[PDB]
């Protein structure tokens, strides 16, 4: 599109991943992989707003960015995930995240994005792109067919409408999450997602911040794979451009002219996985493409780092109440930590195994 929201800006990298990546950096011990793991804190990540206990490390985050751009002579973008929805990831097994359906979880979530949007507001010289709630409207295309997601389905619906609608008010251009290929890229699945995406965007009020969708986003999917990965059979659509390429032009007929992110921050490695919907942890991936504007596809803004690879999946043992067993598969790396949870043995793969090497 003639607005890609990256150009002309500078990204404020994460002091939190920045934090994480230096002290998992010194525990390496090969100096040689050590400056590598270092430098991936110079790789512009995005910061997820997983509960209302991380907003105040985004008015840090905007406050932070608005006096670097001061300091340098530029203008800086803020990458943010919104992901809060009550009875979240609703195919998932074992519920997380603090806000339920049946505790007012709607109403709570509209107050966390309230909170979000008061802090925005404060810094009108930062950008802001967010990622809105991955792993939910995905759930509305395939998976109505799981109680708790029929059973959330409109308040999804209603949440998602909220952030859209608000956001828009503070000028955030914004990309719902789309899940992957192997989700809704699969030719069957591509109308059924088209049309829910363009009601999503009609009951936002087609908000011209509603730029389009984010896909592959803590997913391990080639953009442009060599040869398709086996666990795709069946599915011609095998890598995520083939997916955009089947996808955008269903969204331009309904007079949006969407564009596109996509997440490779864990796609160096290819062929890793035994079944492609197992997502946990999946063991021997590394870093990918670095974030770029150089995408290879006019549908594409953007090639980003939406999952902060080296941050726990899930936890792989059984006893914990947050415990799913897809992160207990042959392909999850295990013993792993609770999800968000630094899990250096995994970061230390990734960095060894990047491709593009560091």
């Amino acid at each position: 599109s003639a607005n890609n929201p990256w150009t002309g800006f500078q990204i404020f990298l994460s002091p939190y991943y920045a934090n994480e990546v230096a002290a998992a950096a010194k525990q390496i011990t090969d100096p040689t992989l050590s400056s590598k793991a270092a430098s991936v804190a110079n790789i512009p990540t995005f910061t997820w707003l997983d509960s209302v206990a991380k907003i105040p490390d985004l008015g840090t985050y905007l406050a932070s960015a608005s006096a670097l751009g001061k300091s340098t002579g530029t203008k800086q973008l803020v990458q943010i995930v919104i992901y809060d929805l009550p009875d979240r990831d609703c195919a998932a097994k074992a519920s997380n995240g603090e806000f339920s359906i049946a505790n007012n979880g709607q109403a709570n979530y509209e107050n966390y994005i309230d909170q979000i949007v008061a802090q925005i507001q404060q810094f009108p010289d930062v950008r802001v792109v967010a990622v809105i709630e991955p792993d939910s409207l995905a759930n509305l295309v395939t998976n109505l067919n799981v109680q708790k997601c029929a059973n959330a389905k409109t308040t999804y619906l209603a949440c998602v409408n909220y952030a859209l609608t608000n956001l828009a008010k503070v000028g955030v251009y914004m990309y719902m999450d789309a899940g992957h290929a192997g989700w809704l890229g699969w030719p069957a699945n591509l109308s059924p997602a088209a049309q829910l995406f363009t009601q999503v965007w009609q009951n936002a009020g087609k908000s011209p911040f509603i730029k389009g969708l984010a896909t592959n986003v803590a997913n391990y999917n080639a953009l442009q794979a060599a040869s398709p990965d086996p666990i795709t059979q069946g599915n011609p659509n095998y890598d995520e451009i083939h997916y955009i390429n089947a996808l955008a032009p269903l969204l331009q007929q309904a007079g949006w002219d969407a564009t596109f992110i996509v997440d490779q921050g864990r796609s160096g490695v290819q062929n890793i996985r035994q079944q492609w919907g197992d997502w946990c942890n999946i063991k021997g991936a590394g870093f990918g493409t670095r974030p770029t504007t150089n995408t290879g596809s006019q549908f594409i803004d953007s090639i980003v780092w939406v999952k902060p690879g080296g941050e726990c999946d899930g936890t792989s043992n059984s006893s914990s109440p947050r415990y799913d067993s897809t992160c207990s598969l042959p392909d999850a790396a295990q013993p792993a930590p609770e999800a968000g949870t630094w899990f250096q043995a995994y970061f230390q793969t990734l960095v060894s195994a990047a491709n593009p090497p560091l």
